[PDB]
């Protein structure tokens, strides 16, 4: 039987898997009452991708697709209507069995990044643009969405169109950024579909771990960030050893391998994600030569030495 | 000995390792008259990063430091100044055996992203929040301004005025400005990392094929563009996946070159064989220069440790 491995990586060399972010620091928060169903960064320990999650850094709140009308705001900027595709440029099948584009942003917020059009030398034009997941029109799942730019004039349609995500407009009120919202995929009065498992807890004193990294603002206060429940390259690593959950936890030591000790311990659950026996919200601080290191099988019993 | 493996990836499943992009075609240029000497995406097959390699994808062309103040400069824009760290926030130290910070663009551009900032210093009335600024930006890389192994590069902005001295900044590297002769686009001319008329030193070393009718191999993406007229490439000798994945396993390389075959698995069948050289890069049996043509379902496998003497099948 395959063993089961993590890669040897220190925070410092892990991206995270919702958004194109390096990992800045582990964090839990026990008294989080939102319920974590987020939809990149999901797979199994045995390999198997769910949700919106697909293996690209560069595909992780991206998009692909045409422009096809401009519509003004009532106030002001401008909004571009885009039909999407696949990133891989095939037509989107909306009866395929995930949630949305694999790529889709997994959270309610308006999403700064650069829209680019390369046209079928060829014509070029990039701007500044801003999609707002909790719009209405935000309709990944019926192949088309809405982006708002500053410029008013110079997007074209029927013209390739590429969206590289950057970070967030604004987390004001009226921004409606909130990491553990889901977007309405279909649309407001559709239910999504398709999705990977919520994740949660089991034993009392337990709570999960993310790998946590702080994303851009265009404008405005904060310090907004956004949690991984495992990162980019442990998805890429799962992917590629698919190796069989010999049960439905493994137990995980962080080590520092300079000293060889273990700072502390993590249950890594089949599903894709971490508890651990803490108390407290906020930043793990550890050493920055740590890593994940896999020590055996458990069960949902099994009892975390106290962080 | 740790038997040397590739990842199993699909062109559609890889990115660049020069540039935060998705590989698109495999390329070939047999009549390319620069020296091939990039910088990213450099590592042997036993897994050593070379040149200014490092493991992140958000790594690839990014810059993190400090905007010290508005510069002049005769070029269109308004010009900044910006000090450089490492990329994980410690100060770069110029005596390190490194050609620039880990990350460094390596060709000559006008590199179009975002610059991004977030402020120290946070307000009592806010929550104890900081303030934050996004502007588009433009690194040239071939600006005598342009000294990331001292510490500091220059960056330009449409925006006139919203760009904050002595505050953390980032630059998220989006594509290039421009690609007409003005703009100094040459994928294969490096940078002069400490500026006009001084030497590059702590390089990853040149490659080519050493044996008549190869050519080299390359992972090619198309690049973003503002604006103008255009198609540009960047062409990497790996991927960033086989980067990590070398850096990994670190297997004992047994000869200085290994057999690869790029395969279709739904036919199991052999499309072509390729050499991969023990310094990290890839040559074919070609004579001709463009994209190759190949299922979408096809990868690289390892298949033995040959030598500089093998004859590939040709293409």
């Amino acid at each position: 039987s395959k063993p089961f491995t993590l890669p040897i990586l220190t925070l410092g060399e892990l991206t995270n898997s919702r958004f194109p972010l390096p990992i800045d620091v582990l964090y839990t928060n026990p008294n989080e009452s939102a319920i974590v169903q987020c939809q990149n960064g999901r797979c199994t320990l045995d390999g198997e991708l769910q949700g919106t999650t697909q293996l690209l850094p560069t595909g992780i709140c991206a998009f692909r697709g045409k422009v096809t009308q401009q519509v003004q705001d009532e106030h002001r900027g401008t909004h571009w209507n885009m039909t999407v595709t696949n990133l891989n440029g095939t037509p989107f099948d909306p009866t395929e069995d995930v949630p949305a584009p694999l790529g889709t942003p997994d959270f309610s917020g308006q999403i700064y990044g650069v829209i680019s059009q390369r046209n079928t030398l060829p014509a070029n034009r990039a701007h500044e643009a801003v999609i707002a997941t909790y719009s209405p029109k935000f309709t990944p799942k019926l192949g088309n969405i809405q982006f708002s730019t500053w410029e008013t004039q110079d997007v074209s349609s029927g013209q390739p169109t590429k969206f590289t995500p950057v970070g967030l407009a604004s987390v004001d009120a009226n921004s409606h950024f909130d990491q553990w919202t889901l977007p309405s995929y279909s649309g407001a009065l559709t239910l999504n579909m398709n999705l990977a498992p919520s994740v949660a807890p089991v034993f009392p004193g337990e709570c999960l771990l993310f790998f946590r990294s702080f994303i851009p603002l265009k404008g405005g206060y904060g310090n907004p960030a956004i949690d991984c429940l495992m990162p980019q390259e442990w998805v890429q690593h799962l992917y590629q050893e698919s190796a069989p959950s010999l049960s439905d936890v493994a137990l995980v030591r962080y080590v520092n391998p300079e000293t060889g000790r273990t700072l502390f311990e993590a249950k890594l659950h089949r599903n894709g994600f971490l508890t651990v026996a803490r108390n407290s919200a906020g930043p793990v601080v550890a050493p920055t030569n740590g890593y994940f290191r896999f020590d055996s099988w458990v069960n949902q019993f099994y009892t975390l030495a106290p962080m």
